[PDB]
């Protein structure tokens, strides 16, 4: 149908049409009579999977005899989400499979819908992870995603009575295609036991023992036939384990649920045994395999040269000690040399501001759990701070701050300081993130190591991010300037050369109706609701967290709503306010936040007053597949967080790609979205940084703001009186009192600047042509926010290997 | 290489050859220099499971177009074994697959030994399960195995210093090639609520739910082309489940942990919870499925036309509560209609004599986990008392007695009463056991319903139990007979005209003594224990119990060894005694049996004086598919429990198929195997049921024959005294006791005719020709103790259905 979907060959087409029957009839034991739907998806995801399998052998193949560098990407979260859309467009299959499934009477986007997402992730720092495997194997990197496999992933959220309700995400009940169970690679991780010391140095004996076993996933590069693999950990009992008997049978449960469930936290450390279990897990599988590998190339000298370990966050901060354990307790290095060899292997990835967020784990859990590991931390922290100490002698509380172990009630392990005492690289996410912590947070350990700290801003893959959710937006730039910007997307800023194409203006403005009347379809069937296309489509997507501010968001929408109902008869810019995010289920101000949402909609949209002029749509369950419809139709990406909170984001560059324009803080990359656009292209408003930090100083006073702003007054006197709840009038005292007394967001103060800023986008959307100008500029200069741009910086600066774009032979 | 194993075609081997390095690449992801021998399996695996995919969606499509009557074989125990070979064989295969593999550099021998055993059976029940599928597909029945997918079967026995201990039988970890989960066929099953009553009857509300997903098994028949349906339920929680949020995702467990493992008693009632449950589950989800099937054909007079409901013991019991409760509750049958309809579906199979085996549940625990199925129980005990009452007018006795509800300090359901009320026909499983269900223990319900006792004598599958295990035999049958007995093994007569030809008795002997050094060897490799295979192989394999006799056994072997120490100097005829078995875990005595089995062996195979002429070995770990290899190894087979106790034994046909002759008592099936043969040909032993009865009047004194029997006292004293024991003298006493004390099973009342009658054997042993001429007569009167032969006759006499054995189209 469309070029950038590649070709559907006679041949082809032939031969994916036989494969798919043999599918149905071989693997999935059906005929054509009693297939359901989910057999056609399945027959498909195998079909597709073949095509992927050779590739993967050879891929392997070729890292064996090269023996390159290899990466392994550490994280405990990969948001991943569907796999058949993304392998056809990376094998060039769309148009293939689209042609093939058509000539046997079957729709390839209803069958598509039917695969589960692997929901194995938060949010951002999940699909970070999931854009970097892709860009990984594009950029030909042997590169290896390390993880757990979780039974359960983010829970499904569904509304009822306007609150979030939580179910849990069976994706594994029909199976998964994609996965390969390696039985066969399957390591002991050991748990509890105590140090023994002898005449050979330390022992950690009388161990509980769970099994890992891998699992599979191909991640194919981009059409340059490079599969790598993203291995995944499940716990299984020993089968020795408790072993009256049938209560023995049933305790194994107790080892495998290690890797049960995903912690359904975003940027909230919550101290529980288990997630250490699932840290400690991950971490020891994975390098135990890493070892293996690197023994079929004594001298483990060579071991950074052939290794580099990517720490994704703190949450594999354990393979800090764990390489330690090994190096010296089971291979009988000295400690310094041992050091040496962690050191330049281990770097570290840093995601987070609030303080909240960072793992600070009681060291009687330590203690009880991993003994060994606690020693090492100790010797670790010592060592260190002796350094410190010979660096700034007598800075007696610079010691106390940089300490790996925090003095307490309860004494705890700051493994963020872990990762920078043992990493020879220390990142963040975004220019504006990256100065934070060597300005404030980690001011100390710059000090001391400014060689260290680094900033690789982060990005987004074009192709599930363009080409995979809005192919008729690729296939117009395709037109203009060819395929070659799906893998080089710096190549968007020849679009700036057609800001004054007619046709091409048409044709961007042409593809967002086309994507809004998808998407406005999609809300009717799955959902039946009823939204004008003609409105502007103000979307908030993104995880529920106060310091993202969907409240201000809602300020701003009961503000319109008190404006029309003042002026009834008065023209305003149509909008359809779309808001989506799970919150996460111990986070009680979350959860009211949805309630208010869902509850200023419940009066919005049944105002006849208004009329279709304003709508609030709360997205229920937002994931990996609902951001793929609603990204490519949205006109205004709110990306609102107090400034300094968010350290980078990427749904502003998904919604900057694919022809939204941005109201934002500068927070995070929007900083260096609107320094690629032009600030006169971006709809920047409130506090920077050192606003902020100059409220903080004289002290933040709500009561000020609220004494000030009439229009401010009202909502907030609406919110108390039980306007929005009629039948508990109280319902949403906590949300005020929140504003009144504790917000720590700030959110009064960026209030006037948002509404004002709101009316500029309104007025800019009462001219099309301009609007969509606008638009052209910003997906002009969207190549930066690229993931093959952040992963070529991590190659060059960090892990120190080249990357390629030749193809492996096919 | 033999013929009974088919035809290696040309075209054949290359297809074979192709479609496992096909699978090899595409199913398992690996090439030729990665792959493991278990890769090498599950492309054979794989390759086979092809070969099964037509034939079994034709054989499904056939039955919905003919419409017959279709059998449902209930039974919570499955004792499989391995598909592979058992596949080829049904298929004709075998040679083929043998030529193809060994082309690719292969021994299919060593990737036949890699496959797990499903062993979902405790034994004998469990095993003939699977032998009546494997009849039911080759005589063209449309049945239905429905049971449970334990993920553990019967625990893997290791000996540790003697001792039993039991490891999980993890037997799905490198998964089942062979199953096919059907995810769209899941069924909720509910547990707990209570009983509200209304104008429409009764309502079974507020009840927990617990869902059913099916997984197929195909049971291909003998070369008919037919493949039948094994359905096997595995537990899986709803999603809303217990939905702080972790804690609600971990306990989806306890709603898992139903068909988590099989409960491994053999003729012994534990009443808990869990088995009650697994009970109910397999029972509510399978007919569920039936009554959904048949609806696919308002009209509930023609289900018994149109089904069959085989209970295999009372195990699945339920299913008559459950089908009057779907009848009257769901469907709105009056009381009456619904129990003719019930009756007439449902037949009860007995194989218990014990009355510990007998399942009687407190109402406490039906009461609270199916408070309706209890209520309908007491309706039928009422209505089945009203007609006792009017039968027997005045016999109050009776009526306590035939009650389902039995008094005392708990009230317990009577499964069994239950089952013979509410079924059409009442079966044992050999012909003494039937009569002795008349005559005794359903004595009460014969003389109310006649009509309803029948007896059906068990059987074997000649195909894993004589061409699979033992094809050396079964080619040298087929030079002198032909192919023809694989199904219809009457057949076998035709050998007695052979009974003096010189080189059948050399061919009879020469398979034999193949067998005996092929299983010399594997105990050599594999458990590292070196035999005399020109010893006679005295095997006695079965579940440890006390009514079996592994006592008696230990007694004559102790005997043996007492008379060679007494004259060394002596010529006595070597033997292997094999003992093997697995004792339930809670069943202690069972236990101190094994430990004595392996003392016995310390002291007997490590003293000089004895040499080669006495072995005594316990064989570990006995399974189906042990016995696959041992029976065909076996000379003399002991089935030598107390009379009136073994229902009636398979273990003892599998013997006499395989050239073993037998020593064994007039119990179960012996008694009809011997009138097949000729007593002449079968060495009898013991007391017979009047004798038992004669004894028990008068009473059992075990001293009187400690006092007559000098041999016997000195093995009581050596027991006693720490002979076998040195370290601990005193570790036997509580066997010493039992057997002087609390003997059930009068183990002394039959060792002096035990061991006489084993001085027979051993004369007859020294006459090789003699020997092999009573091994013929053996083989061929074997004929009748196929389960072809049985399952005709339920077919003909309880099901009311023709079998076929015309083949379905290729
Ligand atoms: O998703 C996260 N962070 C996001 O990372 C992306 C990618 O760099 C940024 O764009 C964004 O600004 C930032 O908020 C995240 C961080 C820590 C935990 C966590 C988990 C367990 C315990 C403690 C914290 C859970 C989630
Ligand atoms: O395997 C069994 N019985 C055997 O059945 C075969 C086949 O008919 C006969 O040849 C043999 O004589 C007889 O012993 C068996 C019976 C009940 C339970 C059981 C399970 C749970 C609770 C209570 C009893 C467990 C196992
Ligand atoms: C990109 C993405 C996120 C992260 O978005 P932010 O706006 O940076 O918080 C979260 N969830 C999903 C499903 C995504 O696709
Ligand atoms: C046949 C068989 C049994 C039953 O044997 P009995 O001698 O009748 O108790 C038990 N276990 C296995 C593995 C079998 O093959």
């Amino acid at each position: 149908q469309i070029s950038v979907r590649g070709l559907a060959g006679v041949e082809n087409v032939t031969e994916l049409k036989k494969n798919f029957n043999r599918h149905l009839h071989f693997t999935l034991v059906k005929d054509r009579n009693v297939a359901t739907p989910r057999d056609y998806y399945f027959a498909l995801a195998h079909t597709v999977r073949d095509h992927l399998v050779g590739r993967w052998i050879r891929t392997q193949q070729h890292y064996y005899e090269k023996d390159p560098k290899r990466i392994y990407y550490l994280s405990l979260e990969f948001y991943m989400g569907r796999t058949l859309q993304n392998t056809m467009v990376n094998l060039a299959l769309e148009n293939a499979c689209d042609e093939a499934t058509y000539q046997l009477g079957l729709d390839m986007e209803e069958l598509e819908e039917i695969e589960e997402d692997a929901g194995l992730g938060n949010g951002g720092l999940g699909r970070l992870a999931a854009c970097f495997l892709d860009s990984m194997a594009t950029l030909g990197l042997a590169a290896y995603g390390y993880g757990i496999r979780y039974e359960f992933g983010i829970f499904n959220q569904k509304i009822c009575g306007g609150w979030q309700m939580e179910e849990a995400d069976d994706w594994l009940r029909y199976g998964n295609p994609w996965e390969k169970a390696r039985p066969e690679f399957t390591l002991p991780v050991h748990f509890y036991g105590r140090v023994e010391h002898t005449s050979q140095g330390a022992k950690w004996v009388d161990t509980q023992v769970v099994l890992a076993m891998p699992y599979d996933t191909p991640v194919p590069g981009y059409r340059n036939n490079v599969v790598n693999t993203m291995r995944l950990w499940s716990a299984k009992a020993p089968n020795d384990f408790n072993l009256g008997y049938i209560q023995a049978v049933l305790d194994r449960n107790l080892a495998e649920n290690i890797s049960r469930v995903l912690y359904p936290n975003d940027n909230f450390f919550e101290g529980k045994e288990l997630r250490l279990k699932q840290e400690y897990f991950v971490v020891a599988a994975t390098l135990q395999d890493i070892i293996r590998r690197f023994k079929s190339s004594t001298n483990f000298d060579a071991f950074p040269d052939k290794v580099a370990i990517q720490l994704n966050d703190t949450h594999p901060s354990l393979a800090i000690p764990e390489l330690m354990r090994v190096l010296v307790d089971l291979e009988r290095l000295d400690w310094d040399k041992a050091w040496e060899v962690t050191v330049k292997t281990c770097a570290y990835t840093n995601h987070t501001v609030l303080p909240e967020a960072l793992e600070r784990w009681p060291v009687h859990l330590l203690e009880t759990l991993l003994p060994r590991h606690l020693q090492i931390i100790y010797e670790i922290n010592q060592r260190f701070l002796n350094r410190v100490a010979a660096a700034f002698p007598g800075d007696v509380d610079r010691l106390r701050r940089m300490s790996l172990v925090e003095e307490g009630a309860v004494k705890r392990i700051n493994m963020a300081h872990l990762c920078i005492a043992g990493s020879h690289a220390v990142n963040g996410v975004a220019r504006i993130h990256s100065e934070i912590l060597k300005k404030t947070i980690f001011k100390d350990f710059y000090e001391l190591e400014p060689h260290k700290f680094q900033n690789k801003t982060n990005g987004i893959t074009p192709r599930r991010w363009l080409v995979l959710c809005n192919p008729g937006l690729a296939e117009i730039i395709a037109e203009r300037i060819g395929e070659e910007y799906i893998s080089d997307l710096d190549q968007l800023r020849k679009l700036l050369s057609y800001v004054d194409d007619e046709a091409f203006i048409r044709d961007v403005a042409k593809v967002k109706q086309e994507n809004k009347l998808k998407f406005a379809a999609y809300l009717e069937r799955e959902y039946k609701v009823h939204i004008n296309p003609n409105s502007l489509f103000d979307v908030q997507v993104k995880r529920i967290h106060e310091y993202k501010r969907q409240l201000l968001n809602c300020l701003h929408v009961i503000t319109l709503y008190n404006r029309i109902k003042k002026e009834p008869n008065k023209f305003v810019v149509p909008r359809t306010v779309m808001i989506g995010g799970k919150a996460a289920p111990g986070y009680h101000m979350a959860k009211m936040i949805i309630k208010l949402i869902t509850a200023i909609g419940d009066v919005v949209n049944h105002d006849p007053v208004v009329g279709d002029r304003l709508r609030v749509i709360f997205l229920e369950n937002y994931r990996v597949s609902l951001a793929e419809k609603v990204i490519p139709a949205a006109d205004l990406s709110e990306q609102i967080s107090t400034a300094g909170t968010e350290a980078s984001g990427t749904g502003n560059m998904k919604f900057m790609l694919n022809g939204a324009l941005t109201i934002g803080t500068m927070d995070g990359a929007n900083v260096e979205m609107a320094e690629e656009a032009g600030e006169e292209n971006f709809f920047i408003f409130g506090m920077r940084v050192e606003d902020v930090d100059r409220l903080d100083q004289r002290g933040y006073n709500a009561q000020e703001y609220y004494d000030r702003i009439p229009e401010l007054r009202q909502i907030i006197e609406q919110l108390s009186s039980g306007f929005f709840s009629p039948k508990q009038p109280d319902l949403f005292k906590d949300i005020v009192n929140m504003l009144m007394h504790h917000d720590r967001f700030k959110v009064f103060a960026d209030y006037e600047e948002y509404v004002k800023c709101q009316e500029r986008v309104s007025a800019l959307y009462k001219n099309p042509r301009e609007w969509t100008r606008m638009v052209i500029r910003n997906i002009a200069t969207s190549g930066k926010f690229s993931s093959d741009r952040t992963i070529a910086q991590y190659a060059r600066e960090i892990w120190g290997v080249e990357p390629s774009r030749q193809r492996l032979p096919a």
